[PDB]
């Protein structure tokens, strides 16, 4: 059980989060499996899709050391599943305060996502300096991040949306970005038809170019 | 009266949306009689203009079955003066919780605006599906949209801002959203010069184009 | 002391609002010494600097009439050094209602930042009709202003972020633009070599672009 902390800096090691959406929750141990013999041990995986908790579950049972997230929480049921389903903090698209002051109540780390000073301020008056940056491309990308981080100098950032091999190294080149999420090296369609090369190849080769 | 979910139907037919600044009141006739005659039975009065209650009220006397939606409405006494008017809805720019909850304690269909994830969130925990989407250019446009549509892929939009004959099709392309809002084919000089044939064009041109 | 309204129309006319961050406060007196020869008798000191409430109080004393901001106003500690230092006026990156009350509540003069129309109608709830466009540039600019200002009309706005010599005039040309934030003309490297010439160039530069 990881306090909100360790789990960024572990995350500051990882630099990249595959965001998984799946239609099998089976398919978690064979997807699992490729990420961590490529070196990615860790998944954010989304309440957008029904089996989501039962795959962090298995997940949990088969692989006890995984790092694992559950994204696209919006709800209080889904809190509540997320924790006793296993998974180690919440990842959400926006900052709804009731969600935050739930998984703060419970002692369950959360990255909520905000997109302009009035939601960081929001998360800093409720003692939270680590946040998701959603949607990244749309709002601005790393134009908008530079700019935010004038005033709000000690937020640690976690990307999400429009990031791909051609801008992923922009946003890493910033020291307050901790990590980046992107789905392009699990497509739903390659988890779909079981093509475990295809996605460790992908795989590779994100994280080669990130350490060019 | 129509609830909430039935205008939406009704606009979802409608796909265009004209909103209506007048300097005289007793306009607001031959530009409906103008409307309604090349397929458009829809208007949203701004209180922007000071006529706006007068041509409410002289509206839903003329012609009792057409669809009005008041817009720009910013404080309590606008919302008590836009329901004793006669119109059926109301249209915001962005969302001031005190001004939903009170169009929601008096029964008053009502569709807020918001660009960003915090705004969404707020609109969906007091029970809000289908939002106005502004300034929509400016905030992103079409990308930003369907950045959107990706966590919240249930709601419902109407973008306005920005929007015209250029563009119309490609917001009409997302399935999520309903219809836009736009002035162009109802400008304001051609009101004060009571050219209502050229009007009647601008409307034919905009309702052929979507058809294509 | 000064009234918010008699501030707003105070820098209405100054027109450009130097933004400086200090790492040594002695060097205050020179620096507002060079501005005040060139036109300039205001400034906006952020708080990201430790010695920002020495700077402010050394400043006040020496130069009695100086138009002063505390900038970057995070927390209450901040709010109430600010005002015992001498500062005439407070400026927030984002709206906090928490600081915006207290301000209020101190009979001291808050000009908050927004950058959306949900942060704008907390703003109008709150009886605040002048405040901080931030950051500006990666906001969308001159385009999201000019959207934001048509059911807005009458807000009153201070634009500071990517404001270089090339734009000032595209944002001063809005009527209900009061006056810019920048910090190239008083830029970190400048302040340090003590290059008070190089300063009062680009103070000159500046002012005589706006007025042509």
């Amino acid at each position: 059980s990881y306090t909100t902390q360790q789990i960024i800096e572990k995350l500051r090691e990882l630099k990249i989060v595959p965001v998984i959406a799946l239609d099998n929750a089976d398919d978690i141990l064979p997807l699992a499996d490729t990420l961590a013999k490529n070196g990615l041990s860790v998944a954010e995986i989304t309440f957008r899709s029904e089996a989501a908790a039962d795959a962090i579950r298995l997940l949990r049972a088969n692989r006890p050391d995984f790092l694992i997230a559950a994204g696209t929480v919006l709800t209080a049921e889904q809190v509540v599943l997320a924790k006793s389903s296993g998974a180690d903090f919440v990842v959400t698209p926006g900052l709804n305060p009731k969600i935050v002051k739930l998984c703060q109540d419970l002692n369950f780390p959360i990255t909520p996502g905000v997109n302009n000073p009035m939601a960081i301020e929001i998360a800093l008056e409720m003692g939270i300096s680590a946040v998701k940056f959603f949607p990244a491309e749309a709002s601005g990308g790393v134009k908008m991040i530079k700019a935010l981080l004038g005033p709000y100098a000690q937020l640690q950032i976690m990307p999400t949306g429009g990031i791909g091999l051609h801008n992923i190294r922009d946003y890493l080149a910033i020291p307050n970005i901790v990590a980046c999420g992107g789905s392009w090296f699990v497509e739903k369609k390659l988890i779909q038809s079981n093509n475990w090369d295809e996605i460790g190849r992908l795989v590779r080769e994100v994280i080669d170019i990130i350490k060019e």
